[PDB]
Protein backbone atom coordinates (compact mmCIF):
# COMPACT_ATOMS: atom_id res chain seq x y z
CA UNK A 1 0.00 0.00 0.00
CA UNK A 2 1.14 3.88 -1.03
CA UNK A 3 1.18 6.15 2.14
CA UNK A 4 -0.31 9.19 0.56
CA UNK A 5 0.67 12.37 1.51
CA UNK A 6 -2.11 13.79 4.10
CA UNK A 7 -1.53 17.30 3.05
CA UNK A 8 -1.65 16.93 -0.50
CA UNK A 9 -3.75 14.00 -1.06
CA UNK A 10 -7.82 13.93 -1.75
CA UNK A 11 -7.45 10.20 -1.78
CA UNK A 12 -6.74 6.99 -2.77
CA UNK A 13 -7.38 3.88 -4.44
CA UNK A 14 -4.68 2.24 -2.57
CA UNK A 15 -2.27 1.85 -5.04
CA UNK A 16 -2.86 5.29 -6.68
CA UNK A 17 -2.94 8.73 -4.67
CA UNK A 18 -5.55 11.48 -5.71
CA UNK A 19 -3.48 15.24 -5.80
CA UNK A 20 -5.33 18.40 -4.54
CA UNK A 21 -5.55 20.87 -7.63
CA UNK A 22 -2.23 22.67 -7.17
CA UNK A 23 -0.56 19.36 -6.07
CA UNK A 24 2.02 17.09 -7.96
CA UNK A 25 4.27 14.13 -7.51
CA UNK A 26 3.36 10.17 -7.28
CA UNK A 27 2.47 10.37 -2.90
CA UNK A 28 0.84 14.43 -3.98
CA UNK A 29 4.19 16.01 -1.88
CA UNK A 30 4.63 18.48 -3.82
CA UNK A 31 3.25 21.72 -5.16
CA UNK A 32 2.55 22.36 -9.04
CA UNK A 33 4.11 24.83 -10.93
CA UNK A 34 3.12 28.08 -9.71
CA UNK A 35 2.46 27.03 -5.98
CA UNK A 36 3.98 27.13 -2.81
CA UNK A 37 2.75 26.33 0.64
CA UNK A 38 1.77 22.69 0.88
CA UNK A 39 -0.97 22.12 3.86
CA UNK A 40 -3.94 19.80 4.53
CA UNK A 41 -6.11 23.42 5.69
CA UNK A 42 -5.93 24.56 2.09
CA UNK A 43 -8.11 22.50 -0.01
CA UNK A 44 -5.88 22.79 -3.43
CA UNK A 45 -2.99 21.57 -1.48
CA UNK A 46 -1.05 24.67 -2.14
CA UNK A 47 -1.31 28.71 -2.50
CA UNK A 48 -0.88 29.95 -6.14
CA UNK A 49 1.56 32.65 -6.65
CA UNK A 50 0.47 35.80 -7.45
CA UNK A 51 3.20 38.35 -7.44
CA UNK A 52 1.46 41.36 -8.62
CA UNK A 53 0.58 38.91 -12.08
CA UNK A 54 4.35 39.85 -13.07
CA UNK A 55 5.93 36.40 -12.26
CA UNK A 56 5.32 32.65 -11.50
CA UNK A 57 7.83 32.43 -9.23
CA UNK A 58 7.50 32.05 -5.91
CA UNK A 59 8.00 30.49 -2.21
CA UNK A 60 7.61 30.54 1.29
CA UNK A 61 8.87 33.50 3.04
CA UNK A 62 10.79 33.19 5.37
CA UNK A 63 9.82 36.33 7.53
CA UNK A 64 8.58 36.18 10.92
CA UNK A 65 5.68 36.87 12.36
CA UNK A 66 4.28 39.43 14.86
CA UNK A 67 1.81 42.03 15.69
CA UNK A 68 0.66 45.23 15.59
CA UNK A 69 -1.13 46.12 18.83
CA UNK A 70 -3.57 48.64 19.35
CA UNK A 71 -1.84 49.47 22.37
CA UNK A 72 1.09 51.09 20.62
CA UNK A 73 -0.99 53.66 18.85
CA UNK A 74 -1.83 57.15 20.69
CA UNK A 75 -5.69 57.50 21.20
CA UNK A 76 -5.60 60.65 19.49
CA UNK A 77 -4.92 58.65 16.30
CA UNK A 78 -8.21 56.54 16.59
CA UNK A 79 -11.30 58.14 15.00
CA UNK A 80 -14.84 57.10 13.58
CA UNK A 81 -15.68 57.01 10.05
CA UNK A 82 -18.61 56.40 7.64
CA UNK A 83 -17.88 53.39 5.23
CA UNK A 84 -17.59 56.11 2.61
CA UNK A 85 -15.30 58.12 4.87
CA UNK A 86 -17.33 60.91 3.79
CA UNK A 87 -18.38 61.43 7.55
CA UNK A 88 -15.50 60.99 10.10
CA UNK A 89 -14.73 62.95 13.70
CA UNK A 90 -12.70 61.78 16.48
CA UNK A 91 -14.60 64.26 18.94
CA UNK A 92 -15.80 61.48 21.97
CA UNK A 93 -13.46 58.95 21.08
CA UNK A 94 -11.61 58.62 24.73
CA UNK A 95 -9.45 55.87 26.22
CA UNK A 96 -9.91 54.22 29.60
CA UNK A 97 -6.29 52.21 29.09
CA UNK A 98 -4.10 52.17 26.10
CA UNK A 99 -5.44 50.65 23.47
CA UNK A 100 -8.31 50.35 24.45
CA UNK A 101 -11.66 52.91 22.78
CA UNK A 102 -14.84 54.28 24.04
CA UNK A 103 -17.23 56.20 22.68
CA UNK A 104 -20.95 57.48 23.34
CA UNK A 105 -21.99 60.72 21.69
CA UNK A 106 -23.81 59.09 18.61
CA UNK A 107 -26.52 61.56 19.29
CA UNK A 108 -23.35 63.62 17.33
CA UNK A 109 -23.82 61.59 14.63
CA UNK A 110 -25.92 61.08 11.82
CA UNK A 111 -28.00 58.09 11.32
CA UNK A 112 -25.78 55.79 9.18
CA UNK A 113 -23.40 52.77 10.58
CA UNK A 114 -20.10 53.77 11.93
CA UNK A 115 -17.29 52.22 12.11
CA UNK A 116 -13.64 52.56 13.93
CA UNK A 117 -10.77 53.64 11.28
CA UNK A 118 -7.63 51.97 12.49
CA UNK A 119 -4.61 54.13 12.53
CA UNK A 120 -1.58 54.80 9.91
CA UNK A 121 0.21 51.78 11.49
CA UNK A 122 -2.70 48.89 10.57
CA UNK A 123 -2.26 50.59 7.12
CA UNK A 124 -0.05 50.53 3.85
CA UNK A 125 1.74 47.51 2.67
CA UNK A 126 0.25 44.58 4.64
CA UNK A 127 0.51 41.97 2.12
CA UNK A 128 2.44 40.05 4.95
CA UNK A 129 -0.77 40.32 6.46
CA UNK A 130 -1.93 37.11 4.24
CA UNK A 131 -2.42 34.05 6.91
CA UNK A 132 -2.89 36.20 9.42
CA UNK A 133 -5.35 37.31 11.74
CA UNK A 134 -7.26 40.88 12.71
CA UNK A 135 -8.12 40.40 16.46
CA UNK A 136 -10.22 42.94 18.70
CA UNK A 137 -12.67 43.19 21.19
CA UNK A 138 -16.06 45.07 21.13
CA UNK A 139 -18.60 45.97 23.21
CA UNK A 140 -22.46 47.38 22.05
CA UNK A 141 -25.30 48.97 23.66
CA UNK A 142 -28.19 50.35 22.00
CA UNK A 143 -30.26 53.35 22.86
CA UNK A 144 -33.35 51.62 24.32
CA UNK A 145 -35.17 50.99 21.12
CA UNK A 146 -33.06 49.32 18.53
CA UNK A 147 -33.45 46.76 16.13
CA UNK A 148 -30.13 45.05 15.25
CA UNK A 149 -29.13 46.31 11.72
CA UNK A 150 -29.50 43.30 9.05
CA UNK A 151 -25.77 42.57 6.91
CA UNK A 152 -23.75 44.67 8.13
CA UNK A 153 -19.87 44.55 8.05
CA UNK A 154 -18.30 43.57 11.01
CA UNK A 155 -14.83 44.76 8.66
CA UNK A 156 -14.16 46.66 5.70
CA UNK A 157 -11.21 46.89 3.95
CA UNK A 158 -9.91 49.81 1.47
CA UNK A 159 -6.97 49.37 -0.92
CA UNK A 160 -6.32 49.57 -4.54
CA UNK A 161 -9.58 50.76 -5.36
CA UNK A 162 -10.37 47.18 -3.82
CA UNK A 163 -13.22 47.14 -1.32
CA UNK A 164 -14.06 43.88 0.56
CA UNK A 165 -16.13 43.28 3.85
CA UNK A 166 -15.93 40.57 6.13
CA UNK A 167 -18.86 39.79 8.34
CA UNK A 168 -19.22 38.21 11.37
CA UNK A 169 -21.13 34.65 12.22
CA UNK A 170 -23.06 36.42 15.30
CA UNK A 171 -23.24 40.11 16.54
CA UNK A 172 -22.31 41.14 19.69
CA UNK A 173 -24.76 41.02 22.27
CA UNK A 174 -25.87 43.88 23.77
CA UNK A 175 -23.65 44.86 27.12
CA UNK A 176 -21.31 42.40 26.81
CA UNK A 177 -17.71 42.02 25.06
CA UNK A 178 -17.09 40.08 22.02
CA UNK A 179 -13.56 38.25 20.69
CA UNK A 180 -13.10 38.36 17.32
CA UNK A 181 -10.71 36.63 14.38
CA UNK A 182 -10.76 37.84 11.48
CA UNK A 183 -8.43 35.68 9.45
CA UNK A 184 -6.65 37.46 6.26
CA UNK A 185 -7.60 34.73 3.64
CA UNK A 186 -10.17 35.08 0.54
CA UNK A 187 -12.33 32.88 2.46
CA UNK A 188 -13.59 35.45 4.88
CA UNK A 189 -14.02 38.16 2.86
CA UNK A 190 -16.42 39.37 -0.39
CA UNK A 191 -16.87 42.19 -2.12
CA UNK A 192 -20.00 44.63 -1.15
CA UNK A 193 -22.39 42.69 -3.82
CA UNK A 194 -21.28 39.60 -1.91
CA UNK A 195 -19.26 37.68 -5.09
CA UNK A 196 -16.58 35.95 -2.97
CA UNK A 197 -12.93 37.36 -2.66
CA UNK A 198 -10.22 36.18 -4.92
CA UNK A 199 -6.98 35.55 -3.42
CA UNK A 200 -5.51 37.96 -6.27
CA UNK A 201 -7.99 40.95 -4.90
CA UNK A 202 -7.36 40.64 -1.27
CA UNK A 203 -3.59 40.49 -2.27
CA UNK A 204 -4.06 43.95 -3.85
CA UNK A 205 -5.98 45.35 -1.26
CA UNK A 206 -3.60 44.24 1.65
CA UNK A 207 -0.87 45.86 -0.75
CA UNK A 208 -2.23 48.93 -0.02
CA UNK A 209 -4.53 49.86 2.51
CA UNK A 210 -6.14 53.24 2.38
CA UNK A 211 -8.42 52.34 5.26
CA UNK A 212 -9.01 49.24 8.02
CA UNK A 213 -12.30 49.61 9.43
CA UNK A 214 -14.65 47.76 12.25
CA UNK A 215 -18.24 48.09 13.08
CA UNK A 216 -18.82 50.62 15.90
CA UNK A 217 -22.21 51.23 15.34
CA UNK A 218 -24.04 47.60 15.11
CA UNK A 219 -27.67 49.08 15.41
CA UNK A 220 -29.86 52.03 14.39
CA UNK A 221 -29.74 53.85 17.29
CA UNK A 222 -26.41 53.03 19.39
CA UNK A 223 -25.94 54.06 22.47
CA UNK A 224 -22.74 53.18 23.44
CA UNK A 225 -19.49 51.41 21.55
CA UNK A 226 -16.05 50.09 22.87
CA UNK A 227 -13.17 48.66 21.45
CA UNK A 228 -10.24 46.94 22.68
CA UNK A 229 -7.59 43.91 22.57
CA UNK A 230 -6.97 44.80 18.80
CA UNK A 231 -4.57 42.53 17.15
CA UNK A 232 -3.19 42.65 13.89
CA UNK A 233 -0.47 39.79 12.75
CA UNK A 234 2.16 41.16 9.75
CA UNK A 235 5.74 39.31 9.03
CA UNK A 236 8.89 40.77 9.27
CA UNK A 237 12.34 40.12 8.30
CA UNK A 238 14.22 39.96 11.40
CA UNK A 239 13.61 36.62 13.68
CA UNK A 240 11.39 37.12 16.19
CA UNK A 241 10.88 33.90 17.78
CA UNK A 242 7.24 33.25 16.52
CA UNK A 243 6.29 30.86 13.17
CA UNK A 244 7.44 31.66 10.11
CA UNK A 245 4.88 33.28 7.89
CA UNK A 246 4.75 30.34 5.09
CA UNK A 247 1.66 31.69 3.52
CA UNK A 248 3.71 34.83 2.85
CA UNK A 249 4.88 34.42 -0.95
CA UNK A 250 8.31 35.38 -1.32
CA UNK A 251 8.16 36.14 -4.98
CA UNK A 252 11.23 36.01 -7.75
CA UNK A 253 10.25 39.50 -9.34
CA UNK A 254 11.65 40.57 -12.62
CA UNK A 255 13.67 43.42 -13.22
CA UNK A 256 12.25 46.78 -11.53
CA UNK A 257 10.33 45.18 -9.32
CA UNK A 258 10.75 44.33 -5.14
CA UNK A 259 8.38 43.54 -2.31
CA UNK A 260 7.58 39.71 -1.02
CA UNK A 261 5.02 40.05 -4.14
CA UNK A 262 6.33 42.44 -6.51
CA UNK A 263 4.23 45.12 -5.61
CA UNK A 264 7.05 47.92 -5.79
CA UNK A 265 8.98 49.52 -8.32
CA UNK A 266 12.94 48.92 -7.78
CA UNK A 267 15.45 51.73 -8.02
CA UNK A 268 15.52 53.75 -11.21
CA UNK A 269 11.77 52.63 -12.19
CA UNK A 270 8.38 54.13 -11.38
CA UNK A 271 4.40 53.09 -11.62
CA UNK A 272 3.08 52.96 -15.14
CA UNK A 273 -0.98 52.68 -14.96
CA UNK A 274 -1.36 49.49 -17.01
CA UNK A 275 -4.04 46.93 -16.80
CA UNK A 276 -4.74 44.30 -14.75
CA UNK A 277 -3.20 44.54 -10.85
CA UNK A 278 -1.41 47.35 -9.98
CA UNK A 279 0.22 48.42 -13.03
CA UNK A 280 3.98 47.89 -14.32
CA UNK A 281 7.28 49.24 -13.04
CA UNK A 282 9.16 51.52 -16.04
CA UNK A 283 12.33 53.05 -15.72
CA UNK A 284 12.45 56.61 -15.08
CA UNK A 285 12.21 59.42 -17.36
CA UNK A 286 14.64 61.65 -16.48
CA UNK A 287 16.07 63.19 -19.29
CA UNK A 288 19.44 61.29 -18.83
CA UNK A 289 19.77 63.86 -15.71
CA UNK A 290 19.01 60.93 -13.39
CA UNK A 291 18.54 57.48 -12.53
CA UNK A 292 16.54 57.87 -8.96
CA UNK A 293 12.90 58.76 -9.63
CA UNK A 294 10.10 58.95 -6.77
CA UNK A 295 8.62 55.23 -7.02
CA UNK A 296 4.83 56.09 -7.62
CA UNK A 297 4.62 59.85 -9.07
CA UNK A 298 7.34 59.09 -11.39
CA UNK A 299 9.00 62.66 -10.24
CA UNK A 300 12.83 62.71 -10.86
CA UNK A 301 15.14 62.82 -7.83
CA UNK A 302 18.69 64.48 -7.65
CA UNK A 303 18.50 65.96 -11.37
CA UNK A 304 22.39 66.36 -12.22
CA UNK A 305 23.83 68.87 -14.50
CA UNK A 306 22.24 71.61 -13.15
CA UNK A 307 18.83 70.55 -14.11
CA UNK A 308 15.48 70.38 -12.06
CA UNK A 309 11.82 69.81 -12.54
CA UNK A 310 9.96 66.29 -12.80
CA UNK A 311 11.77 65.14 -15.69
CA UNK A 312 14.79 67.34 -14.77
CA UNK A 313 13.37 69.21 -18.40
CA UNK A 314 15.02 72.92 -17.09
CA UNK A 315 18.06 74.37 -16.47
CA UNK A 316 18.13 75.64 -12.80
CA UNK A 317 17.91 79.44 -12.64
CA UNK A 318 21.69 81.23 -13.14
CA UNK A 319 21.67 78.62 -16.18
CA UNK A 320 20.34 78.25 -19.78
CA UNK A 321 19.74 75.52 -22.35
CA UNK A 322 17.94 72.65 -23.56
CA UNK A 323 17.50 69.97 -20.42
CA UNK A 324 15.75 67.82 -22.46
CA UNK A 325 18.54 67.03 -25.19
CA UNK A 326 19.67 64.60 -22.49
CA UNK A 327 23.55 65.72 -22.36
CA UNK A 328 25.83 66.48 -19.00
CA UNK A 329 26.82 69.62 -20.67
CA UNK A 330 22.90 70.99 -21.83
CA UNK A 331 22.88 73.59 -18.99
CA UNK A 332 25.40 76.37 -19.21
CA UNK A 333 26.46 78.98 -17.01
CA UNK A 334 24.51 82.13 -17.84
CA UNK A 335 27.34 84.84 -18.59
CA UNK A 336 25.96 87.72 -16.98
CA UNK A 337 27.68 90.68 -15.40
CA UNK A 338 27.49 92.79 -11.93
CA UNK A 339 24.41 91.95 -9.56
CA UNK A 340 21.14 91.08 -10.18
CA UNK A 341 17.92 93.43 -9.66
CA UNK A 342 15.74 93.63 -6.19
CA UNK A 343 19.30 91.69 -4.92
CA UNK A 344 18.12 88.29 -6.13
CA UNK A 345 20.10 84.65 -5.86
CA UNK A 346 21.79 84.22 -9.15
CA UNK A 347 21.50 85.65 -12.48
CA UNK A 348 18.28 84.84 -14.40
CA UNK A 349 19.00 84.20 -18.57
CA UNK A 350 17.67 81.84 -21.70
CA UNK A 351 18.88 80.44 -24.40
CA UNK A 352 17.20 83.44 -27.02
CA UNK A 353 15.86 82.65 -30.84
CA UNK A 354 19.25 82.73 -32.18
CA UNK A 355 21.20 80.17 -30.10
CA UNK A 356 23.04 82.74 -27.85
CA UNK A 357 22.25 83.41 -24.22
CA UNK A 358 19.59 86.64 -22.99
CA UNK A 359 20.48 87.49 -19.41
CA UNK A 360 16.72 88.81 -18.00
CA UNK A 361 17.80 89.57 -14.65
CA UNK A 362 20.00 92.25 -15.20
CA UNK A 363 20.68 95.15 -12.83
CA UNK A 364 19.31 98.60 -12.95
CA UNK A 365 21.79 100.88 -15.31
CA UNK A 366 22.74 97.81 -16.89
CA UNK A 367 22.69 96.71 -20.84
CA UNK A 368 23.34 94.31 -23.43
CA UNK A 369 22.80 90.64 -23.35
CA UNK A 370 25.18 89.92 -20.74
CA UNK A 371 24.74 93.01 -18.71
CA UNK A 372 27.72 94.22 -19.91
CA UNK A 373 27.05 98.10 -20.80
CA UNK A 374 25.48 100.65 -18.48
CA UNK A 375 22.00 102.12 -19.03
CA UNK A 376 21.76 105.81 -20.39
CA UNK A 377 21.65 108.27 -16.90
CA UNK A 378 24.35 105.76 -16.02
CA UNK A 379 28.25 105.40 -16.26
CA UNK A 380 31.25 102.43 -15.93
CA UNK A 381 32.46 99.69 -17.70
CA UNK A 382 31.19 96.26 -16.39
CA UNK A 383 32.99 94.16 -18.22
CA UNK A 384 36.30 96.10 -16.63
CA UNK A 385 35.02 95.35 -13.68
CA UNK A 386 33.50 98.91 -12.49
CA UNK A 387 29.27 99.05 -11.44
CA UNK A 388 27.14 101.18 -12.85
CA UNK A 389 26.26 104.45 -11.05
CA UNK A 390 23.90 107.31 -11.58
CA UNK A 391 24.34 110.78 -13.16
CA UNK A 392 24.90 113.05 -10.48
Amino acid sequence: IVRCDERGSLGTSGETCRCKNNVVGRLCNECSDGSFHLSKQNPDGCLKCFCMGVSRQCSSSSWSRAQVLGASEQPSQFSLSNAAGTHTTSEGVSSPAPGELSFSSFHNLLSEPYFWSLPASFRGDKVTSYGGELRFTVMQRPRLSSAPLHRQPLVVLQGNNIVLEHHASRDPSPGQPSNFIVPFQEQAWQRPDGQPATREHLLMALAGIDALLIQASYTQQPAESRLSGISMDVAVPENTGQDSAREVEQCTCPPGYRGPSCQDCDTGYTRVPSGLYLGTCERCNCHGHSETCEPETGACQSCQHHTEGASCEQCQPGYYGDAQRGTPQDCQPCPCYGAPAAGQAAHTCFLDTDGHPTCDSCSPGHSGRHCERCAPGYYGNPSQGQPCHRDG
